[PDB]
């Protein structure tokens, strides 16, 4: 019967693996999305000593900043978005005020109301918009970013991976975002597109189903959400 490929980031596949263990459904785990270290310059490290405020937007921001900042954390006021982020800072010896947990919640904190001329550093992943930080710019803060990680597809030997999947008998692939789907389609060589096109692809949304179908994939089931209950239901469990 069905044999599944699970593709969430390293560390995020155990719950689904366990459900499949219970059901005796064969599967392989191959993360197709990762966070990895981004470049930081000496000038950026040096500038951090003039920061008034550091804002951490994720647990990855803490984890990937730690190699740069361990035992030399700036003497600043710290903020954290989400409990996991706060816990991570606490483990590094830092007490950070939390989003009271959306990033934009920070713009309701009394302590960030008056920030004109303050040096504020947003520790975050590379790319995308940061509307909360745009609010601080609007308030007159001198805002910069310390982009300590970036999203990537993990380094994979694509031929060796696709071969393993085919030999194993993978026929169902679960993707939990449009980015993962793009990484999958770009990883699979042109002459194996036919094989991928014949796999049953479970996607998290109708938007991503459209993305998959606009790429020529034909056996695509929208689960409605990326969560495990929704995905299992999509597979008939």
């Amino acid at each position: 019967g069905m044999k599944l490929l699970l593709t969430r980031p390293e560390g995020k596949n155990a719950a689904m693996a366990s459900a499949l263990d219970a059901l005796a459904i064969p599967y392989l785990v191959e993360p197709l999305l990762s966070v990895e270290a981004a470049a930081v310059t000496q000038a950026q490290l040096d500038e951090l000593s003039r920061a008034d405020i550091l804002i951490f937007i994720s647990t990855s921001a803490v984890s990937f900043a730690t190699p740069w900042l361990k035992d030399q954390w700036p003497k600043a006021t710290y903020y954290a978005v989400g409990d996991a982020t706060a816990d991570a800072l606490a483990l590094q010896g830092i007490t950070a005020e939390r989003s009271p947990q959306a990033t934009e919640g920070l713009l309701t904190l009394p302590s960030l109301e008056q920030v004109s001329g303050k040096q504020i550093v947003i520790v975050r992943g590379k790319g995308g918009r940061e509307a909360m930080a745009d609010g601080l710019r609007l308030r007159g803060a001198n805002v910069s970013y310390l982009e300590v990680y970036q999203r990537a597809c993990p380094p994979l030997d694509a031929p060796a991976s696709v071969s393993r999947w085919q030999s194993f008998g993978i026929d169902t692939i679960v993707v939990t975002s449009g980015e993962v789907l793009e990484n999958l389609i770009n990883l699979v060589p042109k002459d194996s597109f036919a094989w991928l096109r014949d796999c049953h692809i479970i996607v998290p949304s109708a938007r991503v189903e459209t993305q998959a179908r606009k790429k020529g994939l034909r056996r695509v089931t929208n689960a409605g959400a990326a969560n495990q209950a929704a995905v299992l239901d999509a597979l008939g469990m």
